[PDB]
């Protein structure tokens, strides 16, 4: 265990760009010596954190980004930068996570390195550095030129069983020659001594270059780009050498922030010999060990067969075993130091997102079929004074329940309030519970659209009863009926949820999106930057947002993105109410 030799990476890519094939291929070359698979490359341990299938599911994505250190963005070189690529690309920036790119499918028809380099700076605002040059196109792609070391590689087949270093062929000797010089320029921007050498026509050393490019890559200023064909086993190991050469180690990135029990909010460093701070990010019920809980250790060591405190749930837990998932097998270990990750068997209360610390350690908390229908709520507007009355011969015996209540509207969000104002026993004390229950039962489904009635204040103040005919049932119905008429005669109004949205669209559609929203009864609050895109935010009724995704696309070329969360309830406009009633 060396902290510098760890590489926690994620593989982000638009659907079909080749995340699976790339990942699988990596496990194959890494192997011929799962939330978090592990493997080795040149004495480095690479932990491949699995990333969310659809980048749209925000919650998971930001968690993933948070647990991984570096990332590999995979592109389909016949398509260039795609929509999901942008989404996941803004996300990475949002979390300052170093990247490198892989131009996959260089064997496919239409595959072109330059389409990717261009689209990258065009759409994403990136400053790509060409690190390799292909040798051949589509069906003839067969080699790779390493522009930084001036080396060429040829693959004798699509099986990955033949690779030879060759001299840079003559037809590419000039092309490679200038990109090397361009490479040296970029490096010079991060290493003063390289510039001096550049100015006086002196070739810097690979170490200098690699170091410089690495520094740039980690600082989030450049983006090394590599290419190959996963499906045809071309470039895979060079891509692995890249992850070691440029992606960061737990040490190269900014410390994670923790909010303690007082809010002093302090940073926690990857010290193996310091308090134990860890986070569970994915739970999976394994069939051989039952319930696996994956975690990322930020600080201190976690040992097998020990106790840990789950600072989020207050609970306490026993760490039975510590497992490591490899390509084709499991491995059991006595520990997991800081900056490392693995599975933990034993936890019972810990769920996705919870923080775990050592027993005697700083209690810090690292984180905080039908058709889809809206959650409506009914309520009233003016105070009312009605009466419930159930009187009739049902079941041989008479029935008689009579209640008089005063219902009055309460401040939005005040809830419910019941008052017993009866006196002189006009209603037998034994029936009050019946009356109350009839009321809370009828509030479950309002008379306007059948949704829970809310923010009202009921007050039982009168009624009558029969010596023999009264009964609990009678007073339950009468209380029920009373409330129903209370809501009908109280100038009722439907309330609806108002979400606060967040739409990120390149300023090219600016006025288009902020125009469609208003068509959904929204209300623009403000705007701001976020790279090449603009972040629009407003209050849109949840009813108007159904299917917004397959709408924002056909109005942003799929380059649009949004997230929304409940904000408050508000009375629907008279027009909209009238409609709903139908
Ligand atoms: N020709 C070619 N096609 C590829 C390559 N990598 C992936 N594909 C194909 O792309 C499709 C999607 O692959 P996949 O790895 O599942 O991508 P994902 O959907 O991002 O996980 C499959 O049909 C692959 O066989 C490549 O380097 N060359």
């Amino acid at each position: 265990y060396d902290l510098k030799r760890l590489r926690n990476i994620g593989i982000a890519a638009h659907i079909d760009a080749g995340k699976t094939t790339t990942t699988e291929r990596i496990l194959y070359y890494t192997g011929r010596i799962a939330a978090v698979t592990t493997c080795f490359w040149k004495d480095h341990r690479i932990n491949i954190i699995d990333t969310p299938g659809h980048v749209d599911f925000t919650i998971e994505v930001e968690r993933s980004m948070r647990v991984l250190d570096g990332a590999i963005v995979v592109f389909d070189s016949s398509q260039g930068v795609e929509p999901q690529s942008e989404t996941v690309w803004r996300q990475a920036e949002k979390y300052k996570v170093p990247r490198i790119a892989f131009a996959n499918k260089m064997d496919k028809t239409g595959a072109d390195l330059w389409l990717v380099i261009r689209t990258m700076q065009e759409r994403l605002g990136a400053r790509p550095v060409v690190m390799q040059l292909p040798i051949g196109r589509e069906d003839t792609f067969s080699g790779i030129i390493d522009v930084l070391r001036m080396k060429a590689y040829t693959y004798g087949n699509d099986l990955g069983t033949d690779i030879r270093e060759i001299p840079i062929p003559e037809e590419y000797l000039d092309n490679a020659r200038e990109y090397h010089e361009k490479l040296v320029e970029v490096a010079a921007d991060f290493d003063e001594n390289i510039m001096l050498k550049y100015l006086e026509g002196e070739e810097p050393t690979e170490e200098e270059l690699v170091a410089a490019i690495r520094k740039g890559t980690i600082d989030l200023k450049i983006t090394p780009v590599f290419l190959g064909s996963a499906l045809k086993n071309k470039g895979v190991q060079l891509l692995l050498d890249a992850v070691v050469d440029y992606l960061p180690s737990p040490l190269d990135i900014p410390p994670i922030k923790g909010t303690t029990p007082e809010g002093e909010v302090v940073e926690i460093h990857p010290d193996p010999n310091g308090p134990l701070a860890a986070l569970a990010f994915k739970i999976m019920a394994d069939p051989y060990v039952g319930r696996l809980t994956f975690i990322r250790v930020y600080s201190g060591t976690l040992t097998s067969g020990s106790y840990v405190y789950n600072t989020t749930k207050g609970r306490k837990e026993r760490v039975a075993r510590l497992l490591r998932m490899h390509a084709n097998h499991r491995e059991e270990v006595e520990e997991l130091k800081a900056g490392d990750l693995g599975a933990v068997v034993g936890l019972k209360e810990t769920i996705t997102g919870d923080t775990l610390v050592g027993e005697d350690a700083p209690r810090v908390i690292l984180e905080s079929v039908g058709k889809p229908q809206v959650a409506y709520r009914e309520t009233i507007t003016k105070p009312v004074d009605v009466e419930g009355k159930f009187i009739r011969q049902t079941g041989g015996r008479g029935q008689y329940g009579h209640v008089k209540i005063k219902v009055e509207p309460l401040p939005r969000g005040s809830g419910f309030e019941f008052v017993n104002a009866i006196v002189g026993g006009v209603i037998p004390k034994e029936y009050i519970p019946a009356v109350q229950k009839g009321i809370e039962e009828a509030m479950q489904s309002g008379p306007l659209i059948g949704f829970p009635v809310v923010d009202i204040k009921v007050t039982l103040y009168d009624g009558s009863y029969h010596e023999v005919d009264s009964s609990e049932m009678a007073f339950k119905i009468a209380g029920s009926m009373a409330i129903k008429e209370a809501v009908q005669k109280g100038d009722p109004v439907i309330l609806e949820p108002i979400m606060r949205v967040e739409v990120t669209t390149p300023e090219e559609y600016m006025g288009d999106v902020i125009g469609d929203l208003n068509a959904r009864r929204g209300q623009i609050l403000g705007m701001e930057p976020r790279g090449n895109a603009q972040v629009i935010r407003a209050f849109v009724p949840l009813a108007e947002m159904f299917g917004y995704a397959t709408d924002l696309r056909s109005k942003t070329q799929g380059r649009g993105s949004f997230v929304m969360f409940f904000d408050h309830y508000q009375e629907v406009p008279k027009q909209v109410q009238e409609k709903l009633i139908k």
